[PDB]
């Protein structure tokens, strides 16, 4: 199933969109100067972009992180992001009151991962009718997204992309199942996958140092994922990886996924 | 470190407190029915104890399942409860707004094991002055319990129990880390170590065992359900052999 | 089920019995004096007791480390514990070759839990009629120690006991499953279950050792499996009379 | 750090090699008639090619299973697929004293993951001198691969495959974890690495495609497989290898 989002489209035989911007929005002009990074190299390879960022995060390391400008200020530089860029645009949501207002604006609403079950949450991002990012949990299995896929449906929203962000292995942070794209896309009517690379490489559950040299496989991390033919790709990058690296990053990730798309799915 | 709860002492070398009762709140009625019965059993016992229940399930499989009572009527069976038994009682919360409602009547807090990173969350309960009860994440190391521990410190709030409730093992899968115990007591200054077993258990006489093995590493207290979760006949067995391994460990001098 | 062993009653609601000893036999004069430190805390606690090493370790972290006396001396070394202290021995074997030899001499004998799908090896291991010691692997499931059982039953030995070592937990790390006991004694037919805490605890220490320990055995087992040089061997005495005390009220109150 | 075997270069920026065939020899004819058809496929798609094969079955669930022809008429097999086809081969050993004469005949000796901390196995293997393929222990960190290298080195033996098979997730389950495979390149020399797909997956046709092409995407020396199916994968694999291997290493 493909999901339409502006001029894109998103879905698991479609060239592969780039999901990517700030953690949280400070203000508009460092909004611009970032976004204008990723849509420059991403238009100077053709790669449709989607600028990713926060306006009110819950889950900073501390209670003091800055959250963000906060839903009025921050869908205000949302607005400019989309006239100046001409791109569409993704924010997470956690209070069910803000979905409606934040829908208005943002053509993707992200459900973060630790809310994936939170019925109400859930029912109001559904009744917004946009577009849907699920986060899959660390601790959730591959066939378990059906479940939350149909508490969407039973809400009345089939516009849903399903997010893989890794799965918990000992006390060493994550590991990514390269198996569990396909579990997704055969159990939830292949819906669009997208892949987060850079928080499959996220350390708060058991500290960096059990993540040992793992992580600087970054690049490989994300050829393996799109080599199982996927939507798309969820990417951080500031001068998460280097901006001198995003072009030659993407030039690789771009070459593979034409590779992948250009041949029909396997014969039966 | 100890911590006072109305007249419990709760801590890791103290006898043991049983934090027990039910999911969800249904009713009135068989609310004090169950709690009826878990404070005859532990009272004849000698057993501390704190009344448990849910007022909201917030994250069932439909949208239309049943989801309890609700807030505002969960609240008002809970002030019935300590009414009639003089107990102290513990519930979860879910949404920053409801903490200080909810903290007006509940004497424990409960942060539940999915939302133990979000900061909005823990900085109302924070607030609240209340005894809170983390419930550890099943993809958080013991070793990293300490930065959920302090977060709340700097909220201004020291009066935690941390809440054993197992470990991710593969998919579908807990496994409970007995050696977790002694981490979270040396990496979180001694703070009361509690132990959920009820949902240790996510996919018998299993409950027993598991029980049993992590009383032996000398703990605060247990945490479990039962249903009219252990069979609630069976409650006043399982507990003489609970409180029978807690007495023989607490008797021995710390090495 | 329970086994006898000499003198010795192992069974899952008996008196636990400690398999204490050390890991590789490298002389015979040390041996002795660490054997009679464990006989002499074991006596004097009431402790059943079956010395362990290994004459030949195949898992060395070097090439050219010690592999340990080898089967001919080991064998005699085993030899003359049994004749001086007069209680039980285990040891384990790597080839089907040495069935026969070592089970002649020791009253246990292990089957390595990297070897323990290898048929020849549980056939050659069955044979003996000897009471075998089965190690579970870090990489099997409870659930999968059945087979292993089937294969000694086929092969005409029910003399078996099950061993716990931990279970691989993400990358270079061990986890023991409380659950796993049971998992075992039921799908099993209540074979003797024991408790390699030391091997368990490879991957993380006295205090741990301790909580460990105390955990499995409050589970009902029939042993504790454990090396010193590891424990410190002083505090033998003093961990010990932790795990009676728990063993004994346990194993005073019947099933539930 | 390539590997010549043969004509057949071995190395983690060389065109992938597969490694196939099946898995317990049973008899002469099953062999070469299964041998031939990896032949036919490999050589018109232009994919060097070693044949796999062990002469026991060490595990099997019953005593009274059949276990395979055994040693002696195992390399009688493994010379005749060599002098038919022309190709290298591969088996497995489990015991230090068959470690000689098995690599008198076969090319490749590998050294089961169950047994890759067995001392006497590892010092055998290596006096051999022949080509060692190493299979990752289901529980080890890729970075402790490195301690295994080392032993072989010591013994004398520096001719080492590293072969990726999976990690033990939870019980009865394995993950393949995408990043070791850089951790062991970095980590031990850039030695060639290797991926058991067939054993890494504890339809299954699809699965098997996707994590085959999810481990070569990563750069690799090779690959391990068991209508026209194998031809189907082949053909995929090699486009997405052939496009690895042509831009240079970030
Ligand atoms: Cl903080
Ligand atoms: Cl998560
Ligand atoms: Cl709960
Ligand atoms: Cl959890
Ligand atoms: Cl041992
Ligand atoms: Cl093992
Ligand atoms: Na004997």
């Amino acid at each position: 199933m493909d999901i339409k989002i502006n001029d894109i489209t998103l879905g698991n035989n479609s060239p592969f969109v780039l999901f990517g911007g700030i953690n949280v929005l400070e203000s508009l002009d460092s909004t611009l100067q970032t976004c204008a990074h990723y849509v420059e190299v991403t238009r100077k390879l053709g790669i449709p972009y989607i600028f990713k960022a926060s306006f009110d995060k819950a889950n900073r390391s501390s209670i003091h992180s800055y959250r963000g400008v906060g839903l009025e200020e921050g869908l205000k530089i949302f607005e400019k992001v989309k006239a100046e860029f001409g791109i569409p645009v993704i924010t997470d949501v956690h209070e069910p009151h803000q979905c409606q207002p934040v829908a208005e604006v943002c053509d993707v609403i992200q459900l973060p991962a630790r809310l994936a079950r939170q019925t109400d949450l859930v029912v109001a991002m559904a009744k917004t009718g946009n577009v849907v990012n699920i986060k899959k949990p660390q601790f959730l299995s591959p066939s378990q997204m059906k479940n939350i896929v149909e508490k969407f449906h039973e809400a009345g929203n089939g516009k849903l992309i399903l997010c893989e962000r890794g799965s918990s292995f000992g006390y060493d942070n994550l590991v990514v199942d390269m198996l569990g794209f396909g579990v997704m896309k055969q159990t939830c009517g292949n819906l669009p996958v997208i892949f987060d690379v850079t928080h499959s490489l996220q350390t708060r559950d058991a500290g960096s140092a059990a993540s040992g040299g793992r992580r600087a496989q970054a690049l490989d991390l994300a050829l393996a994922g799109m080599a199982t033919r996927l939507a798309g790709l969820f990417l951080e990058s500031h001068p998460a990886l280097p901006l001198h690296l995003l072009e030659d990053f993407l030039i690789r990730i771009k070459a593979l996924d034409d590779l992948i798309k250009s041949q029909p799915i396997l014969t039966i």
